[PDB]
């Protein structure tokens, strides 16, 4: 029984309800393979010099990913495509407003590169957050998911090279006497094409197998605005914060944000008013 694969554009308003149902599903031509290209160029030579996840030289190292995973995150002020194309995805952003309008605005927690060396091992099968967020495990068990993650194939996903694993239903799963392999099915993807999960979908990056390939990939982990993101874009310049349009800035952490609560008194105000209002930030200023 394997993963549902919807097109980005005639399926639109099924993703969503697939994934909330099956815990995932395959947006195929999430991005154009022309925006594809242009992260790649653009975010390639931090991804050359990225050093290993626990590298010595960092000083909040990831000690889960393995050593021949390379992860690159605040992708903003690497790549255009990324900050223009991919944080105004109309596709993105129809998802992210389905599953989170019960709770209000949603941000980026992270939009990371990652790039697994060839022969990379099978991570262990996981949700992710755990390693972040502590509270997410303190949940009632069907509380709406307060994070999704996009894993957009950058390049091919295939059997052979790795392609991700995940079990369906596992979202909805209390005892975890069931979790194994036995229980995955695989993502195979071209690049464009993106594996949707949430944040208690059981999944695990797949075994290199073929000892050559480089497999690339862009997980966005779309969340709630009422969770801290992974990353910061606080050093980001901000004539590249101007740059963006007003809905990027806010995925950023550079607007204030709203929950759903009819009287919300929101997120990040300053005295009643916004940051964005607050600071005259501008918006959609060419570089
Ligand atoms: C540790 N970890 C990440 O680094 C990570 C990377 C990309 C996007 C999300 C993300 N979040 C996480 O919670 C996890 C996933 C994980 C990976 C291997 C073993 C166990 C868990
Ligand atoms: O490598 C993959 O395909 C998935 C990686 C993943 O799920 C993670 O890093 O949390
Ligand atoms: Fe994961």
């Amino acid at each position: 029984s394997q993963i549902p694969r919807l097109s980005a554009i005639n399926d639109l308003h099924k993703i969503w309800p697939t994934v909330e149902e099956h815990g995932a599903a395959i947006i195929e031509s999430f991005l154009s393979l022309d925006i594809v290209r242009r992260l790649n160029e653009e975010v390639d030579p931090f991804v050359k010099i990225e050093p290993i996840p626990a590298a010595k030289t960092k000083d909040h190292p990831n000690h889960v990913l393995s050593t021949t995973t390379r992860l690159v995150n605040v992708l903003a002020p690497i790549s255009k495509a990324y900050r223009e194309d991919v944080l105004n995805s109309k596709v993105l952003h129809r998802i992210c407003s389905d599953a989170f309008h019960v709770y209000g605005d949603y941000w980026v927690l992270m939009g990371a590169v990652m790039e697994l060396a060839p022969s990379n091992p099978a991570q262990p099968l996981h949700r992710d957050m755990r390693f972040s967020h502590p509270i997410v495990e303190y949940l009632k068990p069907d509380a709406p998911a307060t994070s999704i993650n996009f894993l957009v194939a950058l390049s091919p996903f295939t059997a052979e090279n790795g392609a991700t694993h995940v079990i369906l239903g596992s979202h909805k799963w209390q005892n975890l006497s069931n979790v194994s392999m036995d229980a995955t099915v695989r993502a195979l993807m071209n690049p464009g094409d993106a594996l949707l999960i949430t944040d208690s979908t059981i999944h695990c990056g797949g075994a290199e197998t073929t000892g050559t390939e480089t497999r690339r990939l862009l997980t966005i982990t779309m969340g709630i605005s009422q969770l801290t993101p992974l990353e910061s874009n606080l050093a980001v310049p901000r004539p590249v914060i101007e740059s963006l349009t007003p809905l990027a800035q806010r995925l950023l952490g550079w607007a204030s944000q709203r929950s759903a609560a009819p009287r919300d008194i929101g997120l990040l105000t300053i005295r009643g008013n916004s940051i964005e209002k607050t600071m005259n930030l501008k918006a959609e200023q060419p570089l």
